[PDB]
């Protein structure tokens, strides 16, 4: 293995650590407070960020977590009360949008909760290396 | 709204789009070459890496890809003849000869991916997600 083959490797190991290690515990913290997913609570917040509706394809090319069986996800949604059913464009019925807020609250100090011994200065190195890892991906 | 708030969002964002871009290209190519899921190939490499077996315990804590059901994965390699109850899982002779070409596949498929990031943005990166992880 070369130093490129083994820093490939290290690279994608560490994201998926750290990827996992707060998935799970933000996921599950999250229903417990608020009764919503991760994968639920990031629907949503592509609704709320788009108040005119989204599409199926347009929902589903928005979201950071990827599918849920994405119309499947938006199937348990329109079922628990917080996105509207009276092709199919997309809202939060307005209880699921005083939901998403509560939510979004409750996420933000989770995440930070989580985070909370990690350092300004490894996140922002963190992030800028990925932001240019991403870029030229294209 | 805080500095340190959007930054930690900021991270967040960056892990999950960079994870989603890399994962499904990775999965579905190293599927088609191998016949195996990154999950499956993910806890093969655990067991590969202690040849006596694991615990689902100890399986489930060391797997990277998040899983929301070992007994169910540890089954599927069964079947496929992968891995054996030794309860607790073992890599087979055949689960073994497999876990070595297919990490042949994995790397260049991941290096197909990554074919136009530098060096230093994966040192870089990588260095400061050890920071954040040893933190933690």
């Amino acid at each position: 293995k070369s130093d490129r083959q083994q820093n490939q490797t290290r690279l994608w190991l560490n994201i998926l650590r750290l990827h996992g290690l707060v998935f799970g515990d933000l996921n599950r913290q999250l229903l417990d407070e608020t009764g919503l997913s991760l994968a639920k609570f990031d629907a949503m917040a592509q609704l709320a960020r788009n108040p005119d509706g989204l599409s199926m394809g347009k929902l589903s090319g928005a979201l950071k977590v990827t599918n849920g069986n994405v119309s499947g996800l938006v199937n348990r949604l329109i079922k628990d009360g917080m996105v509207v059913k009276a092709s199919f464009s997309a809202k939060l019925t307005d209880a699921g949008l005083t939901t998403f807020k509560q939510a979004s609250e409750a996420h933000n100090r989770i995440l930070a909760e989580l985070l909370r011994a990690v350092s300004d200065q490894d996140m922002v190195e963190a992030s800028a290396a990925l932001r240019g890892i991403l870029e030229s991906m294209q």
